[PDB]
């Protein structure tokens, strides 16, 4: 059985592999189940063993490893220098060198 | 193959040059301001990132074959694990069953290879 614990994030833009390990002194104790996105704040839903929490004081602290990555939002097609009369065959593919990763502009 | 009844949309795939692309749900596909499709799935293999798409078959007769791909987005934090640290002077009280920890106690380190 598990007890649900929660954590608010310093960065609202936090993505995490659904159901990732939760460690303490090297041993796993639970997993993250859900991630809530209320407004411009992010809060984590944790779930850890119902009896293991006796080994974690209330005033503990948290470390989250990770990387800075690109959170895409949409995908647009762009008309070229000269448009080809041929349309797009199904199952076709566009390589990486034809893809442009962009930042959106904020007022 | 065999014929589809209705609303039969086709697929087109995209290679992301930077492995590490995650994508927001509700990801739609546009072309000159018209929404034409959606994104099915995402996968990773080798050191590359695949993308499968779903575009309405009728709207593909208008997308040129030599069209480039634009992908908007914002840089975000790609978390991997959650760890706990014993405070310098720990509290005798164990963790309450429904405890909350705001951003104050959370620390967001980068990874090492």
């Amino acid at each position: 059985s598990t007890d649900t614990v929660t954590v608010s994030s310093p960065r609202a833009g936090l993505v995490m592999e659904k159901g990732a390990k939760v460690k303490y002194r090297g041993i796993q104790v639970g997993k993250v189940t859900d991630i809530s996105y209320s407004g411009n704040q992010a809060r984590l839903k944790l779930a850890i063993d119902s009896g293991e929490m006796g080994f974690i004081p209330s005033n503990a602290t948290v470390r989250i490893a990770g990387n800075t990555i690109f959170g895409a939002k949409s995908v647009e097609f762009i008309p070229p220098k000269t448009p080809s009369p041929k349309p797009l065959s199904p199952n076709a593919h566009v390589a990486a060198s034809q893809v442009q990763l962009e930042l959106e502009h904020h007022h």
